[PDB]
């Protein structure tokens, strides 16, 4: 019926009653579980039902359900949809909806912070140039000279028979990946495609490993336009290691601000195709995935050699030893630069506290175990031993197709 | 394109479709409304015994399916021998309520059970399983003899060999054969008056049952438990394994000389003894099986889990790490050195062990073999990805599809 959920380290049991509130299908069926898949394989009454549920969530949140303001707002939404096929959110509803979307995101380990989100209303944007200005202000606010603050900027919603507002880049700050025809990639191989799009739209490329990409910004039914971010706006952290003096010589660095810009924000049936949001990094994202993934910067063997490890055999655990030191260098370097960062132990501990808050608040918390457990030191963190239930609640952040 | 799950490897960018899941005839725990993939023991993965024999319709359909699988495996599907075996099973069930497997069917069935196990990273080895037929066993003393022979064969003085020994199946109006212990080799867990546990806290309940049944307990951290063996409709009997049969490896570290002084050790043979082997509707409640260890099982889980031996802080203190702050990564540093000690010690002792990198690399090869052979491979990502260094292994970047195929190894309730 409702899932019984166990923590194997503590022996404690909870029951998730919240999942009964999900109205959207995931990929699993009783025949087979597709929980480890990264992406999904793929009128008026529906919109109105999603709108009413959301308006109901909103008036409940301010302890005013059943108030006359509640009923009048439901009548406004209904009148707008019945007449125009769509409707519009008040700013206060948008703020609430953006926070709920973060709270509802099953793959985010940072949700203890969900109530602390600066929401920028950019819905009065009519051009790519205007989008750029809003983006620069977001970056400035969020960066805050290294004292990072979570934020989201919301551009105009999707509308019928009109193109979307889109940011083509997957994050506001990304490093170029240049495909040298002799196979290799200089820079970040995750970004080869976006890099080439930038060049063919007129960007003069560099040839470095850490060249910050310009933004491709698209207003409805227009070709995207190219915008170089003012270098003063892009905070970056040089990587050094507390005891290995040679580490600094690797020339490694990463940017301070993780700002995802290609997700769709869905609130009350309305869809915001451009709504970039930013937090701060957990160290393993940079140290383990971005730097050590074989299909990313792939620096493991380089670091292992500098540590004089036996690279000839798996059983020497050279990969494990190198990864630890790289992760240590990330933490040390961000701490030395006074740039906000969280290690995976601290993060997972705060997530356990979040699960407990949410059990009391809502009777559950949607969580994707495969994403919540960090990519190194899995069972050394408390989340590994915690059973989790994954389901989709709205408001939500969703994936959407690339605009090209 | 095709109406089957599309499965991507994000490291290589390669795509497959699992068509094998179309053969599953048993629901897992997930629904479109919520995924329960991370649950260790959801009710859908549980079983329970029946006193009265199963509805013959239910048994016959499972039996027919398995006979069909067997005759397909030997390339004789549709043959006269295939039809005659089907008629034979149906008549057997008609007169007796159950049926019995030929020796070659049992061998095929046991191997297919392992091949089908979604939580096993060691399945590249599935075709090399020594199947010991112990279906003639009629006493706890005889079960003990078979178990000792299994242990001697499988241990092979450190050159470990995969093996399973199958005791008589569940039968209408007769008690089960059961091994009460969860593995053939386990360390005792003694609850102390302060509330803590000396030994393996995983084994507190089984330790206390052994004591209740007449075992005189030790008081060490690595005391090997006796076996509680149960023949049909009898109280379990207590058997002590002769010490020379139980191969153990003392743990040392290749460079940290003090590590040996910690007095740690682990046993060579991982031999699970409490799972149910189901083949064609027949239930083998006692069918212990053994392979060899992957190092993270010992070094990360058994030694470092907070609810197991929990040695992380002790090792980190010895390495003079800062244990007062998360960002020093002391847990990560200590864990690597413990895992290295396990690998080094087993290699020095010439006892088979596989590191987690080598194991996951071999599992990727298994996935490719199985894509060609069967059109897929049921796999539980949470269990296949190792408990340290996850994304440093190739399996982390491979999407997987999890589903239940039979023959199968299944969980069953404790006999007490
Ligand atoms: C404040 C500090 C934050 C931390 C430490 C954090 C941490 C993380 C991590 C480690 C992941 C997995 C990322 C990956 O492996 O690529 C993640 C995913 C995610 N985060 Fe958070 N996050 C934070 C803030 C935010 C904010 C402000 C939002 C939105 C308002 C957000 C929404 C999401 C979403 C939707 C995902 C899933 C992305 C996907 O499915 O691809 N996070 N977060
Ligand atoms: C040959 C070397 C083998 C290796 C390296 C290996 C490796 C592993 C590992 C690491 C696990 C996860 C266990 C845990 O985390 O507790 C596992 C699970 C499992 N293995 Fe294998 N295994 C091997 C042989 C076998 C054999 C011979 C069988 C049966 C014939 C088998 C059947 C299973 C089953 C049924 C599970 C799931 C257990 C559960 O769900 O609790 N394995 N294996
Ligand atoms: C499917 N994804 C891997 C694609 C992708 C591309 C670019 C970035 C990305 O990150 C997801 C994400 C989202 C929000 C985050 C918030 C804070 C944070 N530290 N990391 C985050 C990471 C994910
Ligand atoms: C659900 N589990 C935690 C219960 C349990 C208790 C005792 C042992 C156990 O291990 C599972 C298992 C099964 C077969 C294996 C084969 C080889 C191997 N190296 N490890 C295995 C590990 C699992
Ligand atoms: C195939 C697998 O689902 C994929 O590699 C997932 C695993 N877990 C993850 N967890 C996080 N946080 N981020 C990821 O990109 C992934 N990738
Ligand atoms: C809660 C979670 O499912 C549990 O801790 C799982 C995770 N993955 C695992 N993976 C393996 N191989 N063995 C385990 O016991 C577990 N435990
Ligand atoms: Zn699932």
């Amino acid at each position: 019926k409702f899932p019984r959920v166990k923590n194997w380290e503590l022996g404690s049991i909870t029951y998730d009653t919240l999942c009964a509130q999900s109205q959207q299908d995931g990929p699993c069926t009783p025949r087979r579980c597709l929980g480890s898949l990264v992406l999904p394989r793929k009128p008026a009454e529906q919109l109105l039902s999603q709108a009413r549920d959301f308006i109901n969530q909103y008036y409940s949140s301010i302890k005013r359900s059943g108030s006359q303001a509640h009923e009048e707002r439901l009548q406004e939404v209904e009148a707008e949809v019945a007449s125009t096929g769509t409707y519009h959110l008040r700013e206060s509803e948008l703020v609430f909806g953006a926070k709920q979307a973060w709270r509802n995101a099953p793959r985010c380990v940072g949700r203890i912070q969900w109530g602390k989100l600066q929401v920028f209303d950019a819905r009065d944007c009519s051009s790519a140039q205007e989008m750029f200005t809003y983006i620069c202000n977001h970056i400035k606010y969020a960066t805050n000279r290294g004292n990072l603050r979570s934020a989201i900027t919301v551009f105009p919603q999707r509308a019928p028979g009109r193109g979307d507002f889109r940011i083509w880049n997957s994050q506001l700050v990304r490093y170029a990946g240049y495909r040298q025809q002799d196979g290799s990639v200089r820079g970040d191989p995750a970004n080869v495609e976006i890099t080439e799009l930038c060049i063919q739209h007129g960007w003069t490329p560099g040839n470095g490993r850490f060249d910050v990409l310009p933004l491709l910004l698209q207003a409805p039914d227009e070709a995207p336009e190219l915008f170089v971010l003012p270098p003063e706006l892009v905070l970056e952290v040089p990587l050094e290691h507390p005891t290995l003096e040679w580490f600094a010589a690797l020339g490694l660095r990463w940017y301070a601000l993780p700002a995802v810009s290609n997700m769709l924000l869905e609130i009350g049936g309305l869809e915001f195709s451009a709504a970039p949001f930013s937090g701060w990094y957990m160290s393993t994202e940079i140290g383990t995935r971005n730097l050590c993934d074989p299909h990313r910067y792939n620096i493991l063997e380089d670091v292992a050699v500098c540590m004089d490890l036996d690279t000839r055999t798996t059983s020497s655990l050279w990969k494990d030893k190198a990864a630890v030191e790289i992760n240590l260098a990330v933490l040390h370097s961000f701490q030395l630069a006074k740039v906000t960062i969280v290690d995976h132990h601290a993060a997972t501990v705060s997530f356990m506290k979040h699960l407990d808050n949410e059990q009391k608040a809502r009777g559950g918390c949607p969580a994707d175990w495969a994403w919540i457990v960090p990519p190194i030191s899995g069972s050394l963190t408390p989340v590994f031993h915690q059973e989790m239930v994954n389901y989709i609640l709205s408001p939500a952040f969703r994936y959407q197709p690339d605009p090209w």
